[PDB]
């Protein structure tokens, strides 16, 4: 239940593949505790716990 994705600091908004082989994208939080300062970032998204952290 572990995905990876990568996200843009222009864009705010990562990148990760599901089980489903696509690939989705979803917007990162502009919160300065979690967000995208460089592009080609790395975040995090669980669908077990609903939880995701943005580099």
């Amino acid at each position: 239940a572990k995905y990876t994705g990568k996200c843009t600091k222009s864009k705010n908004e990562c990148k990760y593949k599901n089980d489903a082989g696509k690939d989705t994208f979803i917007k990162c939080p502009k919160f300065d505790n979690k967000k995208c300062t460089k592009d080609n970032n790395k975040c995090t998204v669980d669908t077990y716990n609903n939880a995701v952290d943005c580099d």
